[PDB]
């Protein structure tokens, strides 16, 4: 138009975008900062970064780009690009970003009375410790930290406003708690002058209906599977054939396993050691199983039994647990008579071996069916705020 | 030339890029705005991210650009690079991108009568959320919305046109059902005036070829070999041999099906819970074959049978399966005749103990055929739109 | 020197880089446009593009940079930057990359009579359709479009010159059949005006060593493996014990098949089904082998045989195969003798059950070889050009 | 302000960027250079780099910067873009990135009286040798070493601060031993003046946490259960399916181990010949029970044992271990009596081969526990600063 | 500095970055060119790229940039920016990159007399045949080609200067011989004028280190580990169980191996010849090891031995190895005498059986042992320089 023309080329005249726009250059700078969190999009363990999906909401007024709308009865607002006004260098502090700013400036819109506002939408990559020791019931608090590069307190002053979470889209892994904000000073030992900053703290809370349901069941499943050993027979071969199955199954789940779990070494996450428990029981298994065939085959020329180990398992235990011419003739035949009534004597005699096998089979399948009861109900139970993600996630 | 020099020199003299093209400062800037989709590149659903490539079009009327043709008789249009007339700055909202741009700024075509048309080409990251609900028969609808970053309403109002899906280049996972578009306008409690939008629903469906070739077959096969272990004698000793390899087997299968199904914990996925029966169905076989075991090793000191135990598996399962000097002489000898009638009658009342083994191998033979039979057509036939899939994708 | 600062301060004096380089504006400017192929470094059918390296070759005739070279006798040619000097926008059409340019804009040649010569280095990423379904003997036919974005046929006609393969740096794993040219132009229902364009046709063929070495051996090999299950003796028990070993194995296989098969999901590539007929007569050598055991662990309770049963596995399927006081010490002492002569008769009329599960075995032997070696056989042999593939890759 | 912005438009007067700012042009200019160290993100050992996240701190005087406050009561400090002022050329020597510089130049802070202050923040990426022989027990020593590109010791001359490390963000894999500085004087055979640098050695240690707890344990845990085949029994036919499981499952498990161990062929990580040695240990495991069964299953045709065979496994080995008409009848039964006689003879002449078995499984059993506990415990142990590892991390 | 300044503000007048800089234009201008190598950084084998970190050398003398030190007498040296004096194009002709520069141009260093020198570091990745044939024992020749893009031989020549190797940093898996250098000339059918080039190549050797100990160890071992089947007696049940759980930790030993090997398929690596001969072998012991099993459980219906295989399995086979009223009661008791007799007899014909089975496993053990031998030694002592890589690298 030829109003817009005559006011675009009368503001930039004289103008300087390195000056601060203040009257007196005594008097702050009041701006105006807030947030608005659109999703977010990784937590990263590994090198302890976050992205997230954040436009920045930044206002101040300026004091040469005021004009009078009478003269100009058709322009209300003005836009300015990137490097011809002034613009305040706010920006985070964390920023584990490659390029460590990651803002894409757009327009400067600026009103009529001189309130310019800006607002840049960008990607940031923050750095935050992430406490993993109660993987996978943890809860997680990143900090945002926003200010001015190379201004002070008595220059450029920040103010705070509430962060906005409408249109939040989300992430289905994490749960959004909350974001508040907080703004502080920092003095230096040179000149007695604040030097604001705005910190935003997001606090989330991991969800665990995919990690429950593709590494606890399997996990549970295999455990009380490779508990069927004692309840086998020990007549058919295939006692360690199972036994031993069931660990290389273990191992290979473990693989699986691998991928997921995080890496860090400042502590142990509380998975680890449920798999590492449930590893160790069915390790013992083996060996247990390998005592009990050492006892069902016996050979028979190791006596009856020791009386010791006979007056335990036969009568304790069992009863804990309620198991419960002619000469010739005549001296050829009663020899194969008696080479039998002996064979029959050394049968009966090793039938009790293989009673007292099945006795300590029944005895290690209670006391294993109790240890991995107690370890995996101990484990998840002794997490904290495992009621509520339970609460909250499955039901 | 030298016609068309003089008119370069004519066009930019005493112009602004900056000022919107209009003649009267108060009317509306009419753009025209509208899209074509070349195609879909990735579907992401750890960051919820959708990648198009799309070519926008944008069409608009400048006044200060006209010149008469009479007096250039050469030239009819004239272009311009990138930031030296007025662009309008319409921009994707989502743009779940790093740069938020990925626009390619290209040259901008203008008519002898002002008539200015620029189209940019760009690869597009758009955020939506992606439902997994019902994986690998889900529907999917992401939205693109378009709109000018701070134009209002009374200064540049967005007009839409139909989006042109011609040269789609088909991607072959996603088959697409459509582009509609759709024109808003979002009011503030501050002006009273609209602030239109133009937004693009991508509705696309999944395609369950892949799937139904690389996942269902091997599973099925995998569930019905496992039923195989009720078919087996007992007499041969390899029962628990197969049934935990065939559990072994399916566990290193999941490791094939775990780089492909999503990590979501929004809901659960129904291949995941298919794959979850299937496995829960292999792991209590494996009990059953316990059991089967348990009771075919009868040794020789338990009685014949308990009443209950025997009139139901031999009298009623039974049937709706229907199954169906010479002193010494004289004592030497009887007693190897006794000792061979009591074996063979210790044999005898154990064989019974064998058939009823098998006749529960037949029982749960049975039960088990029907229950994977029931949960494998179940779970797939209860997610909607599976017939349409099934209709438009195998047949 | 003296003279090229005075001709480079001649040159540019009222110079525009935005016109066309014309002396009557109503003329065509004739571009000449080449193409030199490199090398070609990714073909990836998930997102369906192609990656070359490609030096573009322009070459048009300007008007205002023309010198005589007496006036100048130390100067024959002058090179301008990017930004000075007019050049035509020709850039690919497809281009599916980030910043869709990827050209790399150098200097410019001019020799003293006006002919510019510019050619740009740069690697492109085209988008074309991949038809997969003779995987891995399939062959590819990708376009590379390239035209002007903003002149029509009155203005820039093109012009084409053949493609030079000189230098290509063979890939090794794509074999390349050639690259043809075509100019053709599109008209609009606008002006009736040409709008010419020069496509280039990347044919190439894919190479089935590596496939045929790492793929077909293996998968060869154990589905030979799994046939010598008939082999074994049935009085070994260690039949399911290798049968399922096999599955095993080919199940751990399909892990390192999938990483290279593709996940398109618009046809079945001949790989799959291959590998899918192999598993599939893997999987019922097991059944085949159950029902042999269920036939060899005959007990003593069901008869001699069936009639229509024996008929068969022992006359016709034989035939075809050519397999082929004193009181008591006598009643004491006749019981034992009649006790082994019914004891010989029960284990006479058992032995035929092993050898018809004998003959049963032969039979499955037979039937598996041959439905292997003709699956096998008539599935790569029915793809298209393997003769072709063999007779160049592996001879 | 009306006083800044004389001061702006006073200061840029007459001033190049490209002169270094000193009074005399013969005196060197002092740079004070600094660090901070914020974070280390990554230690790759493929190609040998190592990722940072630092702030560098650099303070110079200027001379033609220098105003006076009485004029300017309301201005202290001023600030500079990018390319307007001379700024040091300081950058990394190793700098093994892709850009070489990721440096993020951001505003410079100038003092009223001249002082100008200068610190941008980047992610760095050095370039050290990374010694992996005491892989996981290794402690690294990289290089920072820092420098001007262009300027000589009697223009540009660097001095040290000592750097800080306040605001360290624990890696929680890397543990920080320290970072001290050294400025180093290199001369030419050209000039006989110093070229000053500054560097910064940063001294790190590996967390050994992690590693024992996911690797160690499991390879201890496989490498003893693999021992239990010599306390088998070898009536049950069960032994070689669990000496070679065990070897199966560590084949597997050298999966996981793949992932994590370097691929440097300088040397030989301790990691691996542990890896290493218990795989040979297991390997011979199959080996020693492979002779064990061949001695078990002695056919009753090859004497009763050579005495040298004898001698030592029944008297030595077992006393150090401690082990310990009427004519036709009788001819009829007689030989009977006799048949049994010699069958029991040979089975009580075959007994004492199974007896040696079991005295040479005893024995493996001794050498193979002392084997695996030696090797387990000294392969350990000998490294350095083991017991300092252990000290710090699992204590 | 006062003089300085002035300096500055003289040199830049009347300067123009685009001509080259000489006295007559009719002289080429010459520039010294040279190499800096600093180490490598990774060597592709699927694009065919080469990774480096050089830093280039360029010298050459300029006129317009010469200064009396007289009237400046604190001033030497002078340095200027990217775009502000005249620089050679000299760059990479191969530059497989995707913005195919990679050199960041720094400042360049103008002594007093008017000699530039300018050295501009990068990270450069070239294009060159990898040749694969021999690996892992292979030796690479890649080349990097540097020359002036549009200048020829009468107005830049290049001139050669040895690269520098000092401060290589020697990267652990590749071992570099040497870097030689050679300038040539390509002439045109144009102008009879040369357009020089300086090209270098790099010569580097590969390691065998790595994988001499992780590949070559497991698969002797495995291999060797095969052959115990053999040994095994046959009345063990654990033939089989052996042999094809031997084979199955051999295909999941082949996906550590698959991550290794490239996927060229110009040529057979020697490493996959060597693995699939181990392969085939361990296959077919499983064949070798049916038969025996076959020739083992011999049926007692099949006579005694076929003359033609007897003669061979027991008399030429074993030898070239060196393995060497009462009437009633008579008719009851000899017909049990005569039964015993004849099962007596069954038992000694089916021993020989046996026998032959034990001297046809010892054959195999004798041809199997060889065949592994040769073909274990032969596959790697036929590839070229393996003397000499062991004696580099092992000893
Ligand atoms: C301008 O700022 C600089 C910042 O370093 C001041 O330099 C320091 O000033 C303090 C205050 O007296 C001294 O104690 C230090 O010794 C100074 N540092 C050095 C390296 O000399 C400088 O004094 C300030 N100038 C004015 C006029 O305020
Ligand atoms: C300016 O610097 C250049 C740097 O190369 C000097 O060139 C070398 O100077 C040494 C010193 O006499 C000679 O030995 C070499 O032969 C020179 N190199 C060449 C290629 O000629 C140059 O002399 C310096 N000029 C002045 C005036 O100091
Ligand atoms: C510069 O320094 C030198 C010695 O360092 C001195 O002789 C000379 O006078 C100084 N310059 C001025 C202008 O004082």
């Amino acid at each position: 138009g030829e109003f817009q023309r005559k006011l675009y080329k009368e503001l930039v005249k004289n103008y300087n975008p390195l000056e601060r726009p203040v009257a007196n250059d005594s008097q702050p700078l009041t701006v105006y900062f807030s947030l608005s969190l659109l999703q977010i999009m990784d937590v990263d363990e590994k090198n302890q970064v976050l992205t997230t999906n954040i436009w920045l909401q930044m206002s101040w007024t300026d004091h040469y780009l005021q004009w009078n709308v009478s003269e100009y009865p058709g322009v209300k607002t003005v836009r300015f690009p990137d490097g011809q006004i002034w613009k305040p260098d706010i920006l985070l502090y964390n920023s584990a970003d490659e390029r460590f700013d990651a803002t894409f400036h757009t327009n400067v819109l600026v009103n009529s009375s001189g309130h310019c506002q800006y607002l840049p939408p960008g990607i940031f990559k923050s750095s935050c410790y992430i406490d993993v020791r109660w993987f996978p019931f943890d809860v997680q608090h990143c900090k945002l930290k926003f200010g001015s590069w190379s201004y002070g307190g008595w220059s450029l002053d920040l103010q705070m406003q509430e962060a906005d979470i409408s249109g939040y889209i989300p992430n289905g892994e994490w749960d959004l708690v909350g974001i508040p904000g907080k703004r502080s000073e920092r003095f230096y030992e040179c000149c007695k002058e604040p030097y604001p900053d705005v910190t935003f703290t997001v606090t989330m809370r991991r969800r665990t209906l995919y990690y429950g349901l593709n590494l606890l069941i399997p996990c549970v499943l295999i455990s009380a599977l490779a508990l069927l050993v004692f309840l086998l027979p020990a007549d058919s071969g295939e006692k360690i054939s199972l036994g031993i199955t069931v660990l290389l199954s273990l191992t290979v789940f473990m693989l699986l396993v691998a991928e997921i779990m995080p890496a860090t070494s400042d502590s142990v996450p509380l998975i680890a050691q449920y798999f590492a428990s449930t590893m160790i029981i069915v390790g013992l298994s083996v060996v247990v199983t390998v005592i009990v065939l050492q006892y069902h085959h016996h050979d028979p020329d190791g006596g009856k039994m020791p009386k010791w180990t006979r007056v335990i398992l036969l009568n304790w235990c069992a009863w804990f647990l309620r198991m419960k011419d002619l000469a010739k003739i005549l001296e050829e035949v009663r020899y194969i008579a008696n080479r039998f009534r002996c064979q029959d004597e050394s049968e009966a005699v090793c039938s009790e071996w293989k009673f007292a096998a099945c006795v300590v089979d029944r005895l290690c399948l209670m006391a294993f069916s109790v240890f991995t009861i107690i370890c995996t109900i101990g484990i998840l139970m002794s997490a904290p705020n495992f009621v509520e993600a339970v609460s909250k996630d499955f039901a």
